[PDB]
């Protein structure tokens, strides 16, 4: 049972140390269930972000194989272009040989410059992988390096250690009860149906069902701007001068749980999880961001949700498994 420990950065980001190449060069990567590519900065990159992060050198690796292929990825926050190469990636005690990954050439902007991590390790489906590059978990499975074709995530709260990604296993000590299994609707992101979102037995959004993605790489609970506007009023959040959605800290004690009903099961998120503490004031864990797809407009069940529920991502049966954290 192969475990990758993750560091918690201010309850906003979760990343861990991987080794790429022979001998291994170390990187910090976001373990991200909302994307499917692996990339790190390389010596071919001269953008500001590449000057203050760890840079892969293909010339120091006996196992590096080059391609003539490039990759370009756009995230919610930032952009990279790079070249695809093959090497051994050491992740969670697994030696993932013949792993295609991106070596950055450009990392425009300021987000990637101030971020504590060097790259991203995507854990979603091959269908959303830029340049059809094989994701890490797919290459681990295809080579028969695990027995169970699932990984499970535990994300700690309140800046504590203990977060992990467990490749090729589950560990019962992290959750109370038994796992509830939810079918993936569309195989790209880890996409599921939410039946309704409620507060005190009244639907506040997604009254007749909506599509959501379970994303380790998003900090907050995200949804369409219009439903999010109602939720912000419902919790007494007001916009301030800096642009932030503030709520009275004192008011946590009188707010109801918001309930996410998934596959006929109730998943409550308490006010102490969905209102966050940032600098003596308290802000809303809800963010409006319109993401249109073939299957309507998406909600993101970000880290605010995943902290409350141990999550198992099952590729053999195309299911997400949820249970309350211990």
């Amino acid at each position: 049972v192969d475990e990758q420990p993750l560091e918690n950065y201010l309850d906003m980001e979760y990343f861990g140390t991987i080794g790429i190449g022979t001998p291994a060069q170390d990187f910090t990567v976001v373990f991200d269930t909302g994307s499917s590519n692996l990339w790190v900065p390389s010596v071919y990159c001269s953008s500001l972000a590449c000057t203050n992060h760890n840079r892969f050198n293909p010339e120091d690796s006996s196992t590096y194989q080059s391609t003539s292929e490039t990759v370009s990825i756009t995230y919610g926050t930032g952009s990279m272009t790079g070249i695809l190469g093959y090497d051994t990636v050491q992740v969670g005690g697994i030696s993932d040989t013949n792993q295609i990954f991106g070596l950055s050439e450009t990392e425009p902007g300021s987000f990637l410059y101030y971020a504590p991590f060097d790259g991203i390790l995507g854990l979603a489906y091959p269908s959303i992988s830029s340049s059809g590059a094989t994701p890490v978990f797919d290459n681990i499975w295809n080579q028969g390096l695990v027995s169970q074709d699932l990984f499970s995530v535990y994300l700690s709260a309140d800046d504590q250690s203990g977060s992990v990604v467990i490749f090729g296993g589950i560990d019962s000590s992290y959750y109370t009860g038994s796992l509830n299994w939810v079918p993936v609707t569309v195989e790209g992101y880890w996409q599921i149906t939410v039946d309704s979102i409620t507060m005190n037995g009244e639907a506040i959004a997604c009254a007749e069902g909506c599509q959501a993605i379970v994303d380790t790489g998003t900090s907050l609970l995200t949804g369409p701007t219009s439903p999010i506007a109602n939720i912000q009023s419902d919790i007494g959040a007001s916009e301030n001068s800096d642009g932030d959605m503030v709520v009275s800290c004192s008011a946590i004690s009188s707010l109801p749980d918001i309930v996410f009903t998934i596959n006929g099961v109730q998943y409550p998120v308490p006010p102490s999880a969905y209102i966050l503490q940032s600098e003596g004031s308290c802000i809303s864990g809800f963010q409006g961001m319109n993401l249109p797809t073939e299957s309507g407009e998406l909600w993101i069940l970000g880290d605010v949700f995943i902290r409350q529920y141990f999550t198992v991502f099952d590729r053999a049966n195309n299911q997400v498994g949820l249970a309350p954290v211990a």
